[PDB]
């Protein structure tokens, strides 16, 4: 694959239509916090409950990987494989 890394900084990726939107029930402060698919990382969320949305016209939104504020856990964006 090729995925552009975003080391320093927080991803932001606006999700495209039909792609997933990532949250985990553990690492996530709340619902809001959601990851693309550049960034998830699997490894991180073994042992989690993790789910996906679809995105639409009408369910949007920005990848907030590196945002250090929605997450309760240290992530390891997938992206710096
Ligand atoms: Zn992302
Ligand atoms: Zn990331
Ligand atoms: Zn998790």
């Amino acid at each position: 694959g090729s995925v552009h890394k975003h080391t320093g900084r927080n991803c932001g990726r606006k999700f495209k239509i039909g792609e997933p939107l990532y949250r985990c029930h553990e690492c996530g402060c709340d619902d809001t916090c959601v990851l693309c698919i550049h960034c998830f990382n699997p490894k991180d969320h073994v042992n989690h409950h993790v789910c996906t949305d679809i995105c639409t016209e009408f369910t949007s939104g920005i990848c907030d990987c590196g945002d250090e504020e929605a997450w309760n856990s240290p992530l390891h964006c997938k992206a710096e494989e």
